[PDB]
């Protein structure tokens, strides 16, 4: 029961009671007392990163992998905290928590210029739900207790806790048996709200549901699918909702937007007369101009956060609610409407949507040498099972991947959709694997994203954390080259050079096979499209055998312009489109996934 | 003359007028208009980094290399700006400027949640002299004009300028012929202040001058040496002042502090009766407890910043002045005192200081296998000339290097002394080489620092930027292991693993020779101490021949405890001390440098 | 000559050398050592206001009346400082200075919800050229020295100096004879610019 212990020893009991079992970090002198309490306590597996930014993105992958997870990132004072800002931003931006814990100079020296003392509280305030320097040892458990309440309540977001060295080692009296987590705050829609939304849905003749990341945040994917099935309403997931209904479900109508979107998804949205938004916001790369997106359409918006409703467009009906509470009530009311015979039949509209999904395609089956990126994603759909979990960040690599890969379960598309920090992909994939060693994790990176935090591969080697990383190498910042077309420029975006140790890379610059092997991983380079599928089969074998990351590097043609535009009705198709299965053989309409 | 142009085109003329010739950056869509103006203008050499943090630390190395330089760092919106915070902190902390320029979402969408729009102004405020989002196109030249005034005036520091996309492309009328840089503000000591300081100096019987980074910031090293020679007063440089008098000068008395310090330097400070501080602050790792540092000693402090005087200890005389203005007047007054016969002879005190410098040594000449790190620094002193320019960050690698290497000119020790961010070393060295292609740049890293931003070696390969990187590999976070001794811990600080591709690294983990070669550089691994000197000779040849970075990796014994303590009178000597040249052959007392 | 004195006594020598002769204020327990120093030093005429906002606007009128004047407004901790925000905004907005000086709780109690302790630094930062809590007794003369430089230089504006009670009464060594005001920064047009204008 009650005993005298250091404030960091009390912190270990609090973290255990709050369900923490994993931490990613880089120790230093100012955070040593915390590491010493973590060693004495046991039960937290620490993973040593090779950049503080790597540890903070591992914590994001850990959070995102499984409902209820909270990745923890640990660092010393000074530059460690400033190295966490990008991850706090990325987590805030996507409404997901991580808990960052930093050491700090002792309280008496905070306004002197103590070595590596920085005002991290002020720096981190705009990208966190709370950033606090703990000023008394007895407050360490209470700040953590409040932090966990904030990370789970309302619109979720990250917390930074900053621990002065003297506060960490100071004694307190603490009773772990008496510690209890605070209740989680979640507003719930009333029946009056939900019945109005269902009445509006029944009146629409061509409705779609836009299912957002809030549905996944609330762990409500099964209810979302059930509500769509009862009402027979096609579902458009946002990039952050992708997976909340399986991609081969007959009501999955494709994705919408300026870049990570399908031709059939955009055409279905523009033909619709109502958008029933659940757990989405209306992101600008999803909508284009809001005036065109809302034209001729009633808009419903359900969001847990009141000030998200009406922020970018005015809904006809806005409801403040947790998505699981809302969907529980939407299923009940839809079942009552079904018994009363008041849900309309929707066979024509569902048939029109499916017809678009069957004909408005993009070619993937390219035999070209050098390889076309879209062929890589066709081979990934064939090589990996239905349970594949993709991790990716940003680039033409990521945009085309979102256009052409398929996913079948929530939290099998792990992607930092609002902030898109380069280098996120490797640490996030390691964090997903740490959350779930049985997960079939496959990452996708372009060469530039792969280089930012390339040293994190050695974390996977040191700790034996296996996953497959697909690296598509054009020796370009490919997305920036494409955006420079508007300026008739191709300027400062090339990565190629004659590698003085590897004439076999043929002027592509970095030799990723050599780099990955020096970092302790396995790697395979692919030049010809028919060698992609065997390489994915070797990579699985190498992974079972050595239990380390395996990189499959595909050498691409230097320049491919991926389809994108500035409005839903203006997406330009640069590469070949398709209307038949032979050019696009891995659409779910044509291919059984597992 | 006057013409209509985009606001970014006016920015190019302003940057040219302000002396900018180099920029380090990573383009993205939101900053493309600026890149397009930089391409159209010419005359700025852009260097593409492989992490935005790498570009920001290259800008720091560029600033630090040469008086008057201002490194420029360019990035897109969102995570690029959050990736610059660590460099802004490091530059603020050391009183040096960089100019960071970020793209931003258009003004009308700043409070919507536009893709990658972040409140970078608020995040960067605590680590910059100005952080501003430019709200009108006509203000772009005026914000830059104010930015350059701030970066050069008072206590120097960094500026972040954030450019909304629509502000960048909007037209203005601008006349480059009429643009003029603002005057620089620098307070100057009066004769009444300086005469009082010289009177106090004359009364002291055992004075020392502590020469800080402010002397180098003011470009006043030659005056500092001249003032010490006229008054015959021994000089103790801080780590940030190191080089402002040559290490073989008869008045150079060694360095002082808890870690990067000499036994003779600390013993000389504790024996002194006055500290004449010029351009220093009194950093806690330099002083220890201020009560012990000031005991029995009058303190003079000259600083350009009024609120630095009395911040950590109360001087007997505090003077607000630029160090060059102060030293100009100190030389004149000392010459007047010399003509009047009022400067005391100081032969005994100078002789006592030199006697300490000759006898209070640390052993470097170790024949051990595996290699002892202190032998590496002895070989570096022999292999490189007097004009060597060292670049380093933090770790036992850096602390012992500061204890045992010698430097002979200002700005030949490039080191982020207050913030110490891991990964700084490679990008900073590339930035120094970009500032001065004739500089003989040698970097020092431990293995963990080397890994953080290891991909930046490919920047040196792509752009042919040659320098030598000494990598001392203990497969440990060695400084943290040593600080964990106080907790009877060795926990989460080891980097070793059995590399499945390289049994020759013998369980040390990452194979840096393979990684460096995959990144396009040359590399040499050294296991035996007698092979260090030949490896430095091969590295010079490889560098002349291939014009890329050359890494020399020395395999160290796993555990070496470097001398350090918590007070000047308590520094513990773990490894062998020396009182003879044979154990410490590269002290300047024993060895002629060039 | 150099002498031992309280930080507030050294502040009195600084205000004298910077030309202060008048102050408007409302005393309180947290600013009493400063009032005790003003009484002992003499040479500043104090006008007692009947609202802290009244003292802050008297300081504005005193500044605005005559070139080179700097009105000084004095108050205690807590609501006195919040009583001053409107004048700080009015002074900033018109590019003119006032010097506001507030008492504050002792440093050891600044995060402990001590009676009438408020984060006036953060509240006043948007409406001042500088707003600072002085953390060391030796810094009191230096903060005032930087304040007068900022109030006169560039675009002029007001400054708020917040004084913890333990900082005010701590002894320091200060030599009034050695104090000198900082140079004022004012940029000047070149002849090239003026000929173009004409
Ligand atoms: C290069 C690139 C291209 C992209 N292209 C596209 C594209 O074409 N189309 C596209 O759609 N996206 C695209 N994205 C992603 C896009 O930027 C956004 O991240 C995404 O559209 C946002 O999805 P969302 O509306 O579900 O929002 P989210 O960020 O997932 O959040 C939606 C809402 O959920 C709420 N919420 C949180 N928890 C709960 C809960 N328990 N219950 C209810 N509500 C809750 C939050 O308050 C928030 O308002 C792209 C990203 C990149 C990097
Ligand atoms: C692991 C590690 C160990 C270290 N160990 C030691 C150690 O043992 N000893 C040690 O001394 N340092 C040590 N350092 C470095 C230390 O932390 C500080 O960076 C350093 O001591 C500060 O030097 P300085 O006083 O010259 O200050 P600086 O940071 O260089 O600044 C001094 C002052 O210069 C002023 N200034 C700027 N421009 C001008 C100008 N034109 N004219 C006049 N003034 C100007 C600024 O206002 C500032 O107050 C260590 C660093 C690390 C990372
Ligand atoms: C820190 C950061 N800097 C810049 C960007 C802008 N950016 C987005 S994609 C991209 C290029 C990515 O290239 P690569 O990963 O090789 O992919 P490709 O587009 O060539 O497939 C850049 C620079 C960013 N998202 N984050
Ligand atoms: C971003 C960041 N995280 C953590 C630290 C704390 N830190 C200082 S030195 C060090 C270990 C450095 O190890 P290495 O570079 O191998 O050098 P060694 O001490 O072993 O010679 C760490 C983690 C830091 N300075 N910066
Ligand atoms: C894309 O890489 C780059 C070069 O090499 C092609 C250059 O010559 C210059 C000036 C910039 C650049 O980014
Ligand atoms: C018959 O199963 C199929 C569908 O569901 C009806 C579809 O929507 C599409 C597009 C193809 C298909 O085979
Ligand atoms: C130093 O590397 C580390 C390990 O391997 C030795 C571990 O087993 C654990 C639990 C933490 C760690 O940091
Ligand atoms: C004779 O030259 C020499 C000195 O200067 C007098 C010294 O201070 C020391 C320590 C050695 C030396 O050789
Ligand atoms: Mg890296
Ligand atoms: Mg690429
Ligand atoms: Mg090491």
């Amino acid at each position: 029961g009650m005993a005298k212990m250091r404030a960091v020893d009390a912190a270990m009991y609090v973290l255990e009671k709050e369900g923490i079992t994993t931490a990613f970090g880089v120790p230093g002198a100012a955070i040593n007392p915390f590491y010493s309490a973590m060693r004495k306590h046991g039960g937290i597996r620490h993973i040593l990163a090779r950049h503080v930014e790597g540890a903070s993105h591992m914590a994001e992958g850990y959070t995102r992998a499984t409902a209820g997870n909270i990745g923890v990132c640990l660092g010393t004072s000074g530059p460690a905290g400033t190295d966490m800002i990008t991850a706090l931003y990325s987590a805030s931006a996507d409404s997901i928590p991580i808990l960052c814990i930093t050491g700090q100079a002792p309280r008496a020296r905070l306004h002197k210029e103590d070595f590596q003392a920085v005002d991290i509280e002020a720096i981190a305030k705009p990208v966190s739900k709370m950033a606090v320097t703990v000023r008394e040892a007895a407050l360490v458990p209470r700040v953590l207790q409040q932090a966990f309440h904030l990370m789970r309540s309302g619109r979720p977001g990250p917390v930074l806790v900053d621990l002065p060295f003297d506060v960490q080692v100071a004694e307190i009296e603490f009773d772990p048996d008496m510690y209890e987590p605070l209740p989680v705050y979640k507003p719930a829609a009333s029946r009056m709200q939900i019945e109005k939304a269902v009445e509006m849905l029944i009146q629409a003749e061509r409705p779609v549901i836009v299912a957002g990341g809030g549905v996944i945040n609330a762990d409500a994917a099964a209810l979302l699918q059930q509500f769509a099935e009862l009402t027979s309403v096609p579902v458009i997931p946002t990039l952050m909702g992708w997976g909340c209904i399986p991609d081969d479900h007959e009501l999955m109508a494709g994705m919408v937007g300026l870049q990570t979107a399908h031709r059939y998804g955009n055409a279905t949205l523009l033909a619709s007369d109502m958008v029933f938004g659940i757990g989405n916001r209306f992101a600008n790369r999803h909508t284009g101009s809001v005036e065109k997106y809302t034209e001729g359409r009633k808009i419903v918006h359900i969001d847990i956060e009141p000030t998200q409703i009406g922020r970018v467009l005015c809904p006809d009906l806005g409801i403040v609610s947790d998505a699981k509470a809302a969907l529980t009530l939407l299923v009940e009311v839809a079942q009552e409407m079904q018994k009363a015979g008041r849900l309309p039949c929707r066979k024509e509209w569902v048939a029109d949507c499916q017809q678009r999904k069957r004909t408005l395609l993009r070619k993937t089956h390219f035999d070209n040498v050098p390889v076309k990126p879209q062929r890589v994603y066709e081979e990934m759909n064939k090589a990996f099972g239905r349970d594949v979990c993709y991790v990716t960040t940003i680039g033409l690599s990521q945009i085309a991947a979102a256009q052409m890969l398929h996913v079948f379960k929530d939290r099998h598309w792990i992607n930092c959709g609002q902030a898109g920090p380069l280098g996120w992909t490797i640490p996030a994939a390691l964090g997903v694997c740490a959350a779930d060693p049985k997960r079939n994790v496959v990452a996708i990176s372009g060469d530039f994203d792969f280089q930012f935090l390339i040293e994190e591969l050695a974390v996977g080697a040191q700790f034996n954390i296996p996953y497959i990383h697909v690296l598509v190498n054009n020796a370009y910042l490919g997305l920036i080259r494409q955006s420079q077309r508007a300026f008739d420029l191709d300027y400062c975006v090339q990565l190629a050079f004659e590698n003085i140790n590897s004439s076999e890379v043929n002027g592509y610059g970095v030799d990723h096979v050599k780099v990955a092997e020096g970092l302790g991983c396995k790697a395979i380079r692919v030049f010809k499209p028919e060698d992609i599928a065997p390489a994915f089969e070797q990579a699985k074998a190498l992974m079972a055998q050595y239990r380390v990351p395996v990189v499959v590097e595909v050498i691409l043609e230097r320049v491919t312009n991926i389809s994108m535009g500035s409005e839903l009705d203006n997406v330009m198709e640069f590469e070949d489109i398709a209307d038949n299965a032979a050019d696009a053989p891995t659409e779910t309409c044509f291919m059984h996934y597992e």
